[PDB]
């Protein structure tokens, strides 16, 4: 078998075979040399001594709030820190991208083919003795066993950071513009050829789909009026394809950019909000540009809403789950004097640690009503019944589950959680420890250290036997939560590089785009730089209800 | 009507309408302020004073050969200048790309849609009074008039720099991997979705086409043996589509990556050479990696040949036409400490100024034979007759015409030259002077200054009346050539940024790719770093005839 199967190369060295039973490690620019790139250079020895731990950084950013209250009001220093936050995370990601599910080596097929999710780590070779190379048994433990024992939800474990359902459905709505798996090809394939925040979940993946959804007047998208409230148009009125149970009434078959956003009314809520936001920016742009035609009013409104998205995600969405007292900042001009690639390819592993199944409640509580999963699914009549106002007010109050910590996956979606385990195996994922070393983390030495707890850790040791054979996805949902937080170390340290790269690696953040003229002047430019989840609801949702990603 | 038709904004400022008859210029990071971005900042005033002219740079690099002979042997200094050569040219190009033929403003359609050629300058609005904006008459002069008078070839004007037919057909073969116009859509559209050097003109634009051309054993491409000589396979044996006169025998219908390379036997020569080179590198990679399968031997051989191409282009191809005594250097490690986007998008204007029609001779001289255009076109039996050896030996001897200077377009291809004039008009190109200011050149003040001569300059003034209405493409072929050179100032200053960006903006030049493991070891890695047009022929062409881009 592959002499590279054992995963010998350390510190991001690359293993190439030099015979049937021989390998060589390429230690090019890894700060290490030696057979498996383990002998550190003198400057590397220094850096290794001087960088503190992720757990060290998290403590500082989650404490000393009073001194952060000072830092948050010193522009240069605030800009200085955010500059290091952006830069230091963005060396973890290969750009241009390297591997995918079919190529454990760099190739033009891997690079050029955009139908692929890329890969932070190359897939385990198909001729390897074990599913993880050389370690463990011939076959990995039963997914159903792992699922039931340490993953499935017994009693509801609420998020200590106080995440609500506004946060839950945002994450679902937001990330599904680039998490569009091509099931007809496999789990390692995406239909999101934009590979980032293009808002195709609002406008459409293709130009053909977009023109069906557009009104072709004043740059607006088509809509319908029900009960005096603005909602998306219908599938019959537009003939864009949507995924629905064939028993759904025609007037309830809404048509939006993403074809699956009819799944849950939570997605259709944001889909309605973000649609209203488009036709609001259009009105503002026509207010300043009466000379503009429909085509330019649309394209400009799109770029603005893209910036609005990134703005909200950083200073509202990421701000919340980080639990940082340091107040984040969406500002592309911090990267202009830095080496940064304005491009991004979505990774399979980033879609993997995004399966925040524990974030889903047991019932969906709206106004004075508790809906089961069976009642909520594909039921937009719920949305028409309460309206967006009562929807936001309710979802801002209902709390979401804890992702990390173990045993919090709602049993309604058990099959989906078991699929995440199965698909990651099918895509020949490397072990948890290999992904930790990949992101400069220290390999867990025991299952107990992973959980900071004895019960589940004993369950896991009976299943996997060896800590170096533990799988990535189940480890995330059981990892010892950070203190009073929603995630563990591995979730944040792996997901943060993937996230800030897809956001800042957007063409509108590049110096040639990041300028008032691109967005229709200072008026349109302001819309982006002052964007927030509160004003997004205040502007589009009737009555302007208070909203947040946190419960009061 | 559009207030920005007059092209008011200077120094790369962007024009935006602020009313039906009102405009605003965005002077963001242009080094200028004021109404049309013309008031220079103090540091800009300094740089403007200290920045030498392009003609100043050209004289230095084309003189002091003895002192350059010293510079060429001092690695650091040699690395130092090339670093400035790469960097200083690569700020002229927008990256990520901005405009295309349909969008004179930044938009997501312009950025995401890869079917478009991008645009250095946005197209003139469709509602502008004149085809150039506001200057000139209602209609531009007759293309046939311009063509016949100053463009068409009277007596053959040989290239002073001594370009041969090896250089002419290389340029045609090389640049046609990203110059694949989608005529079904229009001149502003490309079928080259790779938008760079992907060698799809050898392997294929699509994965489907590639698999038809591969042998699927040892990573090699399919071929046939005629007269003991290796040639491309046939259309019947592979069923890849090729463009042929349906009167062509079946054994003469060769199948290569690019579907039009059956046009002239000069293209079919390199297509045969570059095919032989593939199955030569495969044998070497199998020599080092007997454990490798067909798929990896192919993908690795492609990446190497990609590097081989870039290597040859810089240090042989660009080296020649530059006429520099300074010896160029293909070395990606010069950009690692520099801000550089490893991405590229092809521009309509770059395809325009690469219509080197004057480079084409009156007859095609092989061995002791002189072929007309009518005899050469679609006649591969010429290639079988003389073989590659006699093909290279002859083409290295035959000289090519002078591009700039005026009146050197062979009349046999006059319609192609008239198409270049027409297409540029159809694509709403801005004037010559607007493209010069765009690339920091000084606007020509008279037609004579442009020609450095009186007669063509008068014929041109009778046609266009005003120098600010002169078109880009005809200006290139009549421009006052540099001292005993093939081009004028505008050709080099516009084309050099476009070229070095598409070359270095290749993923294999990125730090994560540029390492021995990517190319199968140090044996494969050296193949790239030692690549040259001489060894490319020596290795693949029988007898190893001396070859160059210059006549002896
Ligand atoms: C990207 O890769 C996928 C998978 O290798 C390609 O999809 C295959 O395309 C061939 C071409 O005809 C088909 O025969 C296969 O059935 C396809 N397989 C799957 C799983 O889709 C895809 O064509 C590639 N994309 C590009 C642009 O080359
Ligand atoms: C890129 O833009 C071109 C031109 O706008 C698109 O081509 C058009 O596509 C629509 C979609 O159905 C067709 O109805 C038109 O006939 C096409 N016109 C031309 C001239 O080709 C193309 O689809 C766009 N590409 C992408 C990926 O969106
Ligand atoms: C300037 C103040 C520096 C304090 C740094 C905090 C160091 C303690 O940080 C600790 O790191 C541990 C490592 O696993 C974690 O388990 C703990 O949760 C965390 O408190
Ligand atoms: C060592 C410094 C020598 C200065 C070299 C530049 C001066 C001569 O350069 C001249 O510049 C003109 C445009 O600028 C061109 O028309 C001439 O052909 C070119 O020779
Ligand atoms: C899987 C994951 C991991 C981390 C984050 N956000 C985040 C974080 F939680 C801490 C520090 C930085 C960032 Cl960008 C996020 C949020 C997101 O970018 O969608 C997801
Ligand atoms: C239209 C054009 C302009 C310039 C060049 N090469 C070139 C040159 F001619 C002088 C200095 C640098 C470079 Cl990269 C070339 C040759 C090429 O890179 O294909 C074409
Ligand atoms: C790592 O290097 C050591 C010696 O430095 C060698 O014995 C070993 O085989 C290498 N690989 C692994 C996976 O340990
Ligand atoms: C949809 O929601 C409504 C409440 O508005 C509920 O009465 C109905 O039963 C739901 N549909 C299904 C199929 O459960
Ligand atoms: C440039 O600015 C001047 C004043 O600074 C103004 O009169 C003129 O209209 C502007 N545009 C052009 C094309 O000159
Ligand atoms: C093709 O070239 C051959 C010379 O090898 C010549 O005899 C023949 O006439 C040419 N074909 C045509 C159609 O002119």
């Amino acid at each position: 078998a592959n002499p590279c199967c054992s995963n010998p190369c350390q510190n991001r060295g690359e293993c190439m075979s030099t015979g049937f039973d021989q390998y060589k490690c390429d230690c090019t620019r890894t700060g290490f040399y030696g057979e498996n790139c383990t002998t550190p250079e003198f400057l590397t020895r220094i850096k290794l001594l001087l960088k503190p731990t992720p757990n060290t950084w998290h403590y500082i950013l989650t404490h000393f709030k009073g001194v952060w209250n000072i830092v948050n009001n010193i522009p240069f220093l605030r800009s200085l820190i955010m500059k290091y936050v952006l830069t230091s995370r963005s060396y973890l990601i290969d750009s241009p991208p390297t591997y995918n599910v079919h190529y454990g080596y760099k190739s033009w097929e891997a690079f050029s083919n955009l139908s692929y999710y890329t890969r932070a780590l190359p897939p385990v070779a198909d001729d390897c003795p074990t599913p993880m190379g050389v370690k463990g048994n011939k076959e990995l433990p039963d997914s159903k066993e792992v699922l039931e024992k340490v993953l499935l939800r017994r009693e509801f474990i609420p998020d200590p950071q106080g995440s609500n359902m506004m946060f839950a459905f945002f994450a679902q709505h937001f990330t599904h513009q680039f998490f569009k798996t091509d099931h007809k090809r496999g789990p390692g394939f995406t239909r999101g050829l934009g590979h980032g925040v293009d808002l195709n979940h609002i406008y459409g993946e293709t130009l053909d789909r977009q023109h069906k959804l557009r009104l072709f007047k004043d740059g607006k998208l088509k809509y319908q009026v029900i009960g005096g409230e603005v909602y998306p148009p219908t599938v019959k009125d537009t003939q864009v394809e949507m995924i629905y149970p064939p028993h759904i009434p025609e007037n309830l078959q809404f048509a939006v950019g993403q074809e699956v956003f009819g799944l849950v009314p939570g997605l259709m809520m944001y889909a309605t909000i973000w649609l209203r936001e488009h036709n609001r920016v259009c009105d503002i742009l026509k207010q300043e540009h009466p000379e503009w035609g429909d085509e330019q009013l649309f394209q400009t409104s799109r770029l603005i809403l893209i910036g609005e998205t990134i703005k909200i995600v950083i200073e509202d969405y990421v701000q919340h789950l980080s639990g940082y007292h340091f107040k984040l900042k969406f500002d592309p001009e911090l990267l202009f004097n830095q080496q940064f690639q304005y491009q991004n390819r979505i990774a399979s592993e980033f879609n993997t640690l995004y399966h925040w199944h524990p974030l889903l409640p047991d019932t969906f509580n709206i106004e004075d009503q508790e809906y089961s999963f069976k009642q909520f699914l594909y039921n937009n009549s719920i949305l028409l019944e309460h309206g967006l106002t009562q929807f936001v007010e309710s979802f801002t109050r209902q709390i979401a589950g804890r992702v990390a910590g173990g045993r919090n996956v709602p049993i309604a979606v058990q099959a989906v959680a078991k699929a995440s385990i199965d698909q990651s195996r099918e895509m020949k994922y490397q072990s948890l420890n290999e992904y930790r070393k990949r992101f400069s983390l220290k390999p867990y030495t025991s299952f107990e250290e992973l959980t900071g707890e004895k019960e589940m850790a004993a369950e896991l040791k009976a299943l996997y036997s060896d800590i170096d054979v533990m799988e990535l996805y189940p480890a995330l949902l059981v990892e010892k939560p950070r203190p009073d937080a929603i995630f563990g170390e591995t979730m944040v340290e792996l997901g943060a590089p993937f996230s800030l790269k897809g956001l800042m690696g957007n063409p509108i953040c590049s110096p040639q785009y990041w300028k008032p003229s691109t967005f229709g002047g200072e008026v349109g430019f302001k819309i982006i730089n002052t964007a927030s989840i509160q004003s997004l609801i205040c502007n589009n949702v009737k009555g302007c209800p208070f909203t947040s990603f946190n419960v009061q």
